[PDB]
């Protein structure tokens, strides 16, 4: 066995922690919560995983570290009762992470790469959401049935091209920082058209002006016709908000400055149906017609602190996939505690610096545009990139398509290993495999469980379920590291310097509080199920 | 043993089938779906239960009919594998039916009896729903903790006053029919104020007129001030829909006629946010301000056929609670098949005649008012009653409060009987009881599971879950009546004239199709769970 700390523990952790939400939902989170509460979300979500890594270091520095996987380490160091729960919650987390990584790639393909490749269209006037959901479901079934046949046939080709999907992530992050440094000197040009406080969708109309001049004559623009329903300049059929207020362009990226970071510093939560608005603009109060409501950037979902925590939390998960090479290492009780902790530190520094960067460079109206309606249907992340916005689009699409394949290769192996362990004979038929050892019936069950997450068809609806499963897994790891100390069991003597039972209790309580924060209802259901299984045994 | 067919089988079935949805969601269903599709919903939902009663008659006409409950009949006539599934699905159905019956009584109390007894108020302008949900949850916890202490202390007093809650239902139905016959000759006076096609909420403004006369002077009314935001008659700040259109009262109950039944005959489905509108009125097309949108009757939820089936279906359930007295009967193989089938026939005739009655008497704009906003916050059912609308309000409130108590007494006995059977030792601690035999730990588990249904806080959100559990129970009964015939098992010779295996197959397929109709997602999850338990055994 010869695998270092770098290519054995650190690089798979750093490949599994970075993902879809850094490129799709982090600018929206900064713009919705403010820089201060966004740093609070990043700090709270990166203390569950740091204390969980301190507990996994106490797992790794005990005994012999049996070869293969993180399931076998926990199962041989903590008994079959805790290990089965950890393995089952981590299997369910990986199978729904595959669904979230597929839905991210479909969102990138349908809203940024190929917009006219849409089957279902928003008929009528309103409900542009049901066509979006039915459009996500069809491409979800197609990409899931393709990427399960790829895993069924081409495991060696997925394992051979596993570092290319990490190179894509690193290039598409260095482009963000290279453009964010350029914006100090030479910011790019993305004009945002507004009307009073309200920002409007630039994709529909042509020119951001109330009147224009053609043939030495003042003619009402296309923007006049959407609000007043006549090409005549002296009608009284206009809404009184459009009449009293003036139409103004602003720079969507004003560059890195202190006055920009000062305005993006506080929370601006909106309910579903509200319009994204500035604060430092004059606006005359007047009622507005209901028929001009599609001519604005509108909050898609209702937001709060507890909504944003549950959407952010699957950015930080990925500790447990740095112990999968625990048989190939030279010194497995040295490479795992150093590697997982340094990977969590570097990824959390990237998240803090990116929160401060997006808060100081991009203006909060562009930040609060989920799907980028204020700027010509572009990525808000992509507008800040240095060479072109297409770098982040292509790199994020290939990174999500790679992270879905790696989850669809990682979860059937885990169900294979749990079934072959005879720990629950109810799953005995899922230990059947090929002559290679590759699973056959576990891959089908992962494709069926990840289909139930695709049929939810939203990134923001699937992500709290992922938070709910990974927080249960990380809670059982901290339970199993505190109980074995407090019960004074034999064969539990961790040789790790920075381990103490109070840190595992603190991690258990923190990953229990985040369970109530992300979604209180299903946490209250899982608490009943867990309190019932305890009354059994 | 001496119990007849009438007081032993027929009256408990007829007490358990009638309930909350006949008085709260049936007029809304008629107005939303039309008379033809409402009769289709009633006909489809009353063929799952009729074929399920034909299968329960084949259960009852086999063997000895062991004493006590419907669980023991199925468990001794079909084996412990089918019987455990039937008993567990029927237990979960009864524990969520208690939650639906509590939420119905809270809806009646907060919207019709005591409106100012509300803790949470709709602050701001919009979101009158979140205050409503948080207002349902608090009174749900209060009424659940009261009606579990009543069941823990006063079982004999709940059993002594069980016929009073049936007398309330029968009086409050005979009042509906007595007023619906009066409306042929002398219809009551409930004026509905409208403005073009759109109907408005009468509870806010005073007089249904655009201008009025005080002191020999024409003065703008209170209804003018809500739409134009000025008491001056010559302003141009009005919305152009209010200016071009005229304000008109109609009779909310025009009486039983053929021209009224002809207009309520077709479907009018609305999406969330649409305004309830007539069809036979002139209306000038004009845009409308967003700030006048609370001055209208608005569809609360989006409706379709599959939404209304899942809300109607728990009106028909209640077959299985006519075999609870199977030890007290004289001829249990005669009283059960006659009693359950005659009770299903009489309740289904009441539903068909009530659909035709509400379609022919009440106008469809009043029918499509869920919560009765068009007529002064009254029950749409209650406006048709003969003596007063308070009869239906008080009778429906006491009937839902009684049907919640009877579910909270029926489900702990079932969990008691399943736990004492040693069929699943995982539930062994729930067979502990008092010295009387009354359960202690099963009553707590019913209070905890019915709390998870109360915290959903909607009648229309809890009702498809009830449909999902009762359709699984009725599917397992038809499976277990077709498999024992087709496998040619011994000790299965039903002596019922009208039984055949094709009727049980037809009932199984119909109660499987309704499972996909009511909610396709959770049916698709339950199909995976059932197909996995089959791959185990
Ligand atoms: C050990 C062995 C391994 C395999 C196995 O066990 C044995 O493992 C277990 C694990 C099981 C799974 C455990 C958990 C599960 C999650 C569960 O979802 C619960 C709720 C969510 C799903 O929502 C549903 O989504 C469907 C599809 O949309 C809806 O159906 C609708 O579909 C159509 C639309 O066209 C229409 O008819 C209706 O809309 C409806 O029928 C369901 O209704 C819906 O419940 C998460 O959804 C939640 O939805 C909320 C919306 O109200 C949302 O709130 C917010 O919504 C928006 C944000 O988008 C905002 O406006 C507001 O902020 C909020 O309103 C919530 O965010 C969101 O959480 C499904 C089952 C599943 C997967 C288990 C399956 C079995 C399992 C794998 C077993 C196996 C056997
Ligand atoms: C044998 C032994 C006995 C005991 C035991 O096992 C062992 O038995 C089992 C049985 C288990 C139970 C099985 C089933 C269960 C149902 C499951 O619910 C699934 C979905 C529904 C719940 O929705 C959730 O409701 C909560 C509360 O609202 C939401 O949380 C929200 O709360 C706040 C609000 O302030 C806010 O933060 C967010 O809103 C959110 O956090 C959840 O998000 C939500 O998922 C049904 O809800 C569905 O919601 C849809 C809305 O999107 C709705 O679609 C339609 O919505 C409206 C209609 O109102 C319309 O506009 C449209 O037409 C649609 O959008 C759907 O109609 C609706 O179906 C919960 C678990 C439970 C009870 C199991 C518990 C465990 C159990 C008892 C075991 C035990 C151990
Ligand atoms: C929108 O912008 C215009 C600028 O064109 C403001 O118009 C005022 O115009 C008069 C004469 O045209 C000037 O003397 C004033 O100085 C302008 N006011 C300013 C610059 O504040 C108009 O008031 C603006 N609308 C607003 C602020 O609601
Ligand atoms: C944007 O402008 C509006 C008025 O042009 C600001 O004023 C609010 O308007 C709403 C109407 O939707 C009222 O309910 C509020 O009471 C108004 N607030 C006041 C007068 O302080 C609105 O605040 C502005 N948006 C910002 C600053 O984010
Ligand atoms: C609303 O109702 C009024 C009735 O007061 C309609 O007014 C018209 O008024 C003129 C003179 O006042 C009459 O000669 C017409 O016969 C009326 N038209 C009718 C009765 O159709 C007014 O047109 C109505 N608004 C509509 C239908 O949009
Ligand atoms: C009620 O009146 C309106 C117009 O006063 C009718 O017309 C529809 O108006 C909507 C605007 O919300 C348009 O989108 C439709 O195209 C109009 N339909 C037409 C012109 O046929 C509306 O149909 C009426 N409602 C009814 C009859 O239920
Ligand atoms: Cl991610
Ligand atoms: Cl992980
Ligand atoms: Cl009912
Ligand atoms: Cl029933
Ligand atoms: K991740
Ligand atoms: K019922």
């Amino acid at each position: 066995p010869s695998m270092g700390t770098l290519m054995g523990v650190y690089l798979p952790c750093l490949q599994n922690i970075f993902g879809v939400i850094l490129f799709l939902r982090l600018t929206w989170m900064v713009g919705t919560a403010g820089v201060l509460q966004a740093l609070l979300i990043v700090l709270i979500c990166c203390c569950c995983t740091l204390l969980t890594a301190i507990s996994m270091s106490a797992i790794a520095t005990n005994g012999v570290v049996p070869a293969g996987g993180s399931y076998f380490m926990i199962s041989r160091s903590l008994g079959p009762e805790f290990g089965g729960a950890v393995g089952l919650c981590f299997y369910l987390g990986t199978t729904f992470a595959a669904a979230m990584y597929i839905l991210g790639a479909i969102e990138i393909l349908l809203t940024y790469i190929a917009p006219p490749a849409a089957i279902f269209y928003p008929s009528g006037a309103h409900d542009t959401s049901n066509a979006t959901l039915n459009n996500m479901r069809v491409y979800g079934t197609i990409f899931l049935t393709f990427m399960t046949l790829v895993v069924f046939v081409g495991v060696k080709y997925v394992n051979k091209f596993a570092s290319l999907f990490l190179a894509c992530v690193i290039i598409s992050i260095l482009s963000i920082y290279a453009g964010g440094i350029k914006s100090i000197f030479d910011p790019p040009v993305f004009p945002v058209c507004m009307l009073g406080n309200r920002t409007l969708s630039r994709d529909q109309f042509d020119i951001c002006a109330k009147t224009a001049v053609v043939d030495n004559e003042t003619v009402a623009t296309q923007l006049w016709s959407f609000f007043c329903h006549s090409p005549n300049l002296t009608t009284d059929s206009c809404d009184p908000y459009f009449m009293l207020n003036n139409v103004t362009e602003i720079p969507g990226i004003p560059g890195a400055a202190a006055g920009v970071l000062q305005e993006n510093l506080w929370s601006a939560y909106l309910e579903k149906g509200d319009i994204v608005e500035k604060h430092g603009l004059p606006s005359a109060d007047a009622p507005s017609l209901k028929e001009s409501l599609p001519l604005y950037v509108v909050a898609d979902i209702a937001t709060s602190f507890t909504v944003l925590v549950g959407i952010f939390f699957p950015s930080v998960t990925g500790i447990m996939a740095g112990s999968n090479r625990s048989g190939d290492l030279r010194d497995a009780q040295k490479s795992i505690p150093v590697g997982t902790i340094l990977a969590i530190i570097t990824t959390s520094l990237v998240y803090f610096s990116s929160v401060v960067l997006f808060g100081a460079c991009i203006e909060g109206v562009v930040l609060r545009d989920k799907y980028g309606d204020g700027v010509s249907r572009n990525l808000v992340v992509g507008t800040l990139a240095w060479p072109s916005p297409w770098v982040i689009v292509i790199g994020s699409f290939f990174s999500t398509c790679g992270a879905g394949l790696q989850s669809l290769t990682g979860a059937p192996r885990l169900l294979q290993a749990i079934a072959k362990d005879n720990i629950i004979p109810f799953l005995r038929v899922f230990g059947h495999g090929k002559v290679n050892g590759e699973p056959t019936w576990a891959l089908l069950l992962t494709a069926l469980i990840a289909e139930l997450g695709i049929l939810i068809a939203s990134l923001d609806m699937v992500a709290p379920i992922l938070s709910m499963f990974f927080l249960m897994c990380y809670l059982f790891v901290n339970l199993a590291c505190a109980v074995q100390t407090l019960l004074r069991t034999p064969n539990w003597r961790p040789r790790f310097k920075y381990y103490h039972w109070a840190l595992s209790f603190l991690g258990m309580s923190l990953c229990l509080a985040l369970m109530f924060v992300s979604s209180w209802y299903y946490a209250l259901v899982a608490m009943l199920i867990a309190g019932m299984i305890y009354k059994y045994i």
